[PDB]
């Protein structure tokens, strides 16, 4: 308010479940497309840095294209009837239409000009 | 010419494998060793930052204490000739026996201070 819904599909478009055994490193695609003429710039964010991490963590999606984010876990002893309470975000962002790059912009972004989303988090087996 | 060779163990001690196929991310553990008695602070680097994630990236091992790094590898097309020229740099400095934190430690430590070792990086499968 006045947010703009968000502009890129997500898929999984709500959640991103984890298959253990959570013995090893646990990945899992989130996939972003950009429906748009003009060029998306991306953040994802994660509830816990230290447990998890993002590649890609930002960047631009072209107009018209689809990247595929890892989402990344590190091993850890599981407990069945816990519930997970992590949540990944994207936030995005049209790349200006006359943009110089992707720098500062973050910082000096409005409120308005972001696009937020967010996942909750499942594990499994 | 100085100063310290590493205090640190590493575990492999040369060269990290990587076994495919790398359809999806890749993770090989660096085990870190602090053999002494006082807490060492460690920050891995790569060469390749987008094609690799190191958790954990930085931080401190405990006296006499070891840490599993988890070196991750993102999905990509392999050729079973193409060598692999990605380094692994682990830098290390004592925390000094009274210090009070660990922000701008790094950008004011000397480079005789500083603790360097490289890893070569190998494809497999």
């Amino acid at each position: 308010m006045a947010k703009v819904e968000q502009v890129l599909s997500l898929e999984p478009q709500h959640e991103l479940k984890f298959r253990g055994p959570f013995t090893d490193v646990v990945t899992t695609n989130l996939k972003l497309g950009n429906p748009t003429d003009r060029n998306v710039c991306f953040k994802v964010k994660t509830t816990a840095p230290r447990r998890y991490c993002v590649r890609p963590n930002s960047g631009i999606i072209d107009a018209g294209a689809s990247i595929n984010v890892s989402v990344m876990l590190q091993p850890f002893d599981y407990d069945p009837n816990e519930k997970s309470k992590h949540k990944f975000m994207v936030q995005s962002m049209f790349a200006p239409t006359d943009t110089s790059d992707m720098e500062a912009v973050w910082k000096e972004a409005k409120p308005e000009d972001l696009m937020d989303s967010k996942l909750r988090c499942v594990f499994e087996l």
